[PDB]
């Protein structure tokens, strides 16, 4: 048993809810929240900007030190940093950004990072402002992630469409 509430069960391991991931993280305090990061860990908008704002910019301060030491992530890659006030850990995962011209085939590699964690609260990778088709992102998630993932879908209209169209 875990603390996640009100999710629709899609598969053995994938659950989904219409939720603000910031509000969900604040309520659940999961072991792992996933950030929709870029390779620079520059948390300006979407989930990253919202998560970072909720940490009072502490996520960005920690991230800048990480990049100064290690250099940028890879598209498809990840790093584990603090979850600050939102979670034990934040798994920063870089899905391909279609609005920057990145290979959508990298989305499966991005989701493979989730398999290193038994349970995660996460957004749909490459969805929202990263420009991918969220229906596709959900299909790759279901077909890639084997650990237990709780997906927060910000947009109520997209949530309804993802559930209704799910195979
Ligand atoms: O719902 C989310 O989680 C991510 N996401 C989208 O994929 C999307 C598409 C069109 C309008 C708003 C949004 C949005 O927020």
């Amino acid at each position: 048993v875990n603390s996640f509430s009100g999710y629709l069960k899609l598969t053995d391991n994938v659950y989904i809810k219409n939720a603000d991931i910031v509000e969900e993280a604040k309520k659940v305090k999961p072991t792992v929240v996933v950030n929709a990061a870029n390779v620079y860990l520059k948390h300006g908008g979407g989930v990253a900007g919202a998560l970072n704002k909720a940490t009072n910019n502490a996520m960005q301060v920690e991230s800048d030190d990480y990049i100064a030491t290690n250099g940028p992530l890879k598209v498809g890659g990840s790093c584990v940093l603090s979850g600050h006030n939102l979670a034990k850990h934040c798994l920063h995962v870089v899905g391909p950004n279609v609005n920057k011209g990145e290979d959508i085939q990298l989305l499966k590699s991005a989701y493979e990072n989730f398999n290193q964690h038994e349970v995660l609260l996460a957004p749909l990778l490459s969805a929202g402002i990263f420009g991918a088709d969220p229906i596709h992102s959900l299909r790759v998630c279901v077909d890639t992630v084997r650990t237990n993932v709780y997906l927060a879908v910000f947009d109520k209209n997209l949530y309804d469409k993802l559930v209704s169209s799910f195979l």
